[PDB]
């Protein structure tokens, strides 16, 4: 694998998404035991640890379909990974949508051309795992973590002079991000298990701002969901 | 309504949605009471019952994305139908697909342009209503019913010269159909209420055929299960 | 044929394809003899009868493209139909097409993407046969019924919030359905000979609808000019 | 006008519109008395003259649909031209087209992205003036000149490596040219007649050729043929 | 060649190609010594002739991607051409163009289809040929002519109600012609050496049209560039 | 800036565009002198120095187009960046292409949906600023480094079953990397000056590696060369 710089069995068989190799590291000294860094590659952290004895990474994926990518293909291609969870943010594209709610996305919608290059005049809808996301359903409901399950969409532009968002919001479309599209399609495409949690950094179409201290409780709850989205 | 002959009150608040006008007809005579046909108009079949203190209508659709567009948009507008639910056959594509699943869509990939055609160059992921969806799937597991959970594709050809089939059940879609894409993407537009349940009418790939036992078995797993949907 | 419950010989080389199979039934009592009702599949009714001694079949196709296409493969790959003329009604763009009209059509732009499906960055313009629109053509003027040559646009959304009709109708064409597109493309495809003869349900541009009287006598025209179509 | 060095009135209410300003002299001095060169900006002749008491025009197009879109524009909306006549020569690509078959173009395909530039996700369908194509018809009969009346595909690549050419043959397209798709769009979106009449200058895919005595002979045909299309 | 009635050896290595085969003709006679026309076919001129004692041809190429195509396809295929140089006229859209400038296009955009057709979802980027550009660069700098370089935009619609040059010039475009996308994409994938130089025949968006003066004094600067631009 | 945590002034005029954070430290330590650190957000590292009483910034974009797009977007919007380099490594297509040999693109294609987002039907073709290529170039020429200039391919996905190398390499297509079009497209929009020069990583089609020597050796020259573009 170009990308990382790890070796056999380093990398545990469900491994965490975030964005940011910042916050990689930040869960992996939070939540988990047993830490060892496995890359550094382009400064990409990666990590691997236990919760509650079970070993469990979590790499950095960078921004957009082509950074994910990468590291999605080389994670299941080389080092064989069967469970793959994106936890990170996204705008918030609804009023229904609030600051508290941890997001799980059954479906992506996208403007990346990735699917059509593939599929050409077919619309290729990705799709999570069932499985790990009725997990991380149960999860939040057991401890009363409010969740809502629809859909997102996947940017290529964060900063897009043609952006549709108003009538996404219209269709359902509950907040936009920049790589679900890929998380899901590399995933499903190899026979692994693909879930993207998400929490709610900002309200895209309103102006609103959230607060420190809703971000940290969210993003709390999106870790323990995830820590719990494998059986 | 220029394709429904009803007055409004005579259609319920939750429409099944066979494509077969005359498995509209069964479905209505053999699981509601007090049945009574609100339309005929172009032989497309729709009738209202009670199932259990409840009133439940259905409505057939017709094969494909125009056809099922129409009753959906119409029920929709002009009826203020809220829950819509698809009971199907479909084409199974993948070996690991029985034909004993009742088969739950989350999503679907179509060849349609119907979404192009509103959103340009944004591939527009249809989603299903988790709150249906997630009640169909306890109702089959209470059951012990077999279920399978993921995307399906809605095809515009049934014959199609130039289809993608082994390319999508590589991607994980579990069979072909000729509705889904539509239902989900009017219902989701109007803040309404959509879910598909499809059973294997054949192994599109094998080719192997599903003997009349097993289908009407699976029918009638498939009806229960819809009419235990809406919460 | 898994749409078609007929066996060998059952069905005419000619067809006519009204889209609501009540037409048919209609169509084949008003004016044919010994009429067999063929199919009762989905409730699509086919019929077969004689006029003047001639076999003719009549096949309702359901609406849009999709639901079209089913029925005109199995025609034309099963029972071997050579002659299949669309008898229906559009609405009408253009100011210059009367209510009388019986049009014929040429050609069909389409928003379907069953042509885009199999030829990627080309345009297919389908094409009627022209010895079947020549023979439709002499058979109007003999009698004088009023009969209008051009194209018309096959839709996929007869509700459609994207429509480009304003702009279709300034480069001339005549009006909008459902059907067509598939109707030429797929009879050419086999060598099988296709034509589209219509009447004017409505302006859908200028708002006025027809009155029953017009609809009715213009219907009549149109299965006279179809009954000597074929030579 | 750009490109057409002519003042009105110079140029006839009827335009004969061959690829090559030779053949466009030719036609001239040949069919016409009384013979005015009215344009030689860019080498692209034109001419006018009379045939029987009717002024009659002959204007060279270039080769390819950017090159026709300009002298056609030019000629409606600079001359007021109502009707314009193509002769040309095209590949014919089915066995069944013979050498000596004078071809009417109802309709053509194209690779031009022209029609998609204006219509986005429409396929449009370009279409023959009729009244001009059946009096061609009627024509070619009257002398017994063989006639094949169906569709063409307007290509801009003569050379093209992703040629579909055996896929628009199995669909009934007749030959290749490079002139009608932007003739025929151009001419009905400003209210004008217009007509493709061609000739077989080679088959495609056979690569046999045709002989210049063949050649001449047809290509005589089609003149006297186009001077019969006008009422 | 089908378009080119020369016999071997006739064109020279390097040839120039100005879309009007007027101006082709003004070029061999006005710059070259010992010019023999070897094309008459469509009256699209081809002269050789010598410049300081080299080996130079003039090619009128017409107007459009289409008919451009066919000739240098010809040329490079059946002539073995090695060095192509586009001499002809752009329509400046940026206020920064000057009249006087010489322009050398390092690439183009366009909305001609040919690229799409084999790249499909790929924006093929065509290149000019570094080397030649550098010359013909220094020879305008050695002299103190002024130059430019930059990217233009290869138009199918001279004529275009749905032309994008505002949004064009914005992104830095410098001006429109009808050529260059297919000069530089056929050249290099024959492993060919392309060019274009243009001169400012007008200013499309804020109206002012050149003098005769400018245009002359600047289309001597062309050529005279033109003809050091081949080391 | 969402993704830059600087203040104004911290950024010179001049910023190189390394993919690798690692690589923008590696530069900054090795080339400038007084370097600082101006961001550590989502470990993105960028740089300020003196190159010889030059400020010069160093910024690592992240891998892709969606990745480049932000950072860039930010430098120019928020920092008035006004000369951005991308120095980073590609995928050699061809075997011209030497292991040695310094890359400046001229423009690049893409598979990435950016341009046909904003432009739909028209190929958008980047644009390098030739003043600064002609400098890069001249400072390779000085010191005697070698240097290829052509184009270069934009990819979304670094593994792509679908991919078209070998077709862009018999384009004259130079190697692939995957943030070119997006640098040149913000850049040329803004009225920014950018160029990007690459080194060879590996030959993608022959599998052939390029050791560390060649790598470092290379590297320095790309280096070298780029603290030279800005006149
Ligand atoms: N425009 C945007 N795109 C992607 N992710 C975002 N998170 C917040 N705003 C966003
Ligand atoms: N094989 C098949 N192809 C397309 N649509 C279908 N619907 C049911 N079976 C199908
Ligand atoms: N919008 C529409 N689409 C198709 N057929 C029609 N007939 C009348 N209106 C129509
Ligand atoms: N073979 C051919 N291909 C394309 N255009 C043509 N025009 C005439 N013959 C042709
Ligand atoms: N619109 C246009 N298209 C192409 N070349 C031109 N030269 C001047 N105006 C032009
Ligand atoms: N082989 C490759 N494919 C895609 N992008 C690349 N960047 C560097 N090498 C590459």
């Amino acid at each position: 694998s170009v990308h990382i710089g790890a070796e056999k069995g380093q990398i545990a068989d469900t491994v965490l998404l975030p964005g940011d190799p910042l916050r990689a590291k930040f869960i992996a000294e939070t939540y988990l035991e047993n830490v060892e860094c496995y890359n550094e590659v382009r400064g990409m952290y990666g990590f691997t640890g236990t919760y509650k004895g079970k070993k469990i990474s979590v790499q950095g994926t960078g921004m957009g379909v082509p950074s994910i990518s990468i590291y999605v293909n080389e994670l299941i291609q080389s080092y064989d990974v069967q469970n793959l969870i994106r936890v990170g943010s996204c705008g918030a594209i609804r009023k229904d949508v609030k600051v508290r709610d941890v997001i799980l996305a059954m479906t992506s919608s996208t403007d990346s051309q990735m699917n059509r290059v593939a599929f050409g005049s077919v619309d290729f809808a990705p799709c999570a795992d069932f499985e790990l996301l009725k997990n991380a359903y149960d999860a939040a409901k057991d401890k009363g973590v409010p969740v809502t399950v629809g859909s997102v969409f996947t940017a290529d532009q964060f900063y897009n002079d043609d952006s549709q968002i108003e009538k996404l919001a219209k269709y359902g479309v509950l907040g936009v991000e920049m790589e679900t599209t890929a998380l899901y399609t590399l995933a499903a495409k190899h026979g692994r298990k693909a879930l993207s949690i998400l929490t709610v950094s900002d309200h895209v179409l309103t102006g609103e701002e959230t607060t420190a201290e809703e971000r940290q409780t969210t993003f709390h709850d999106m870790i323990d969901v995830a820590l719990h989205s494998v059986s």
